């Protein structure tokens, strides 16, 4: 669960407000509009996210493609590769 906390954390690290604009402009559909207007922090969508069950401890997928689809494959990369480095250390 933890590891996946800094996951969030290290594309947060990542995320600037605009960052978050260009991942809110993919997820128009998916994340609901009252919502995305309040996002301004990395955190503020992932809580938001694990407030409904778009995001568990575990599941990714939701955000996964976010990432994809937005021009940001460092995030992208950081949510793969934890999945990756977790499941070799697990």
């Amino acid at each position: 669960m933890a590891e996946y906390g800094t996951l969030l954390q290290d594309l947060t690290n990542n995320i600037t407000l605009e960052d978050l604009e260009q991942l809110k402009s993919a997820c128009k559909e998916d994340i609901p509009s009252e919502k995305s207007e309040e996002i301004t922090t990395g955190s503020a969508w992932f809580s938001f996210l694990e407030s409904h069950n778009k995001l568990d401890k575990d599941n990714l997928s939701y955000i996964e493609h976010i990432f994809e689809i937005s021009r940001r494959p460092d995030l992208l990369t950081m949510v793969v590769d934890y999945r990756t480095r977790v499941l070799k250390i697990s």
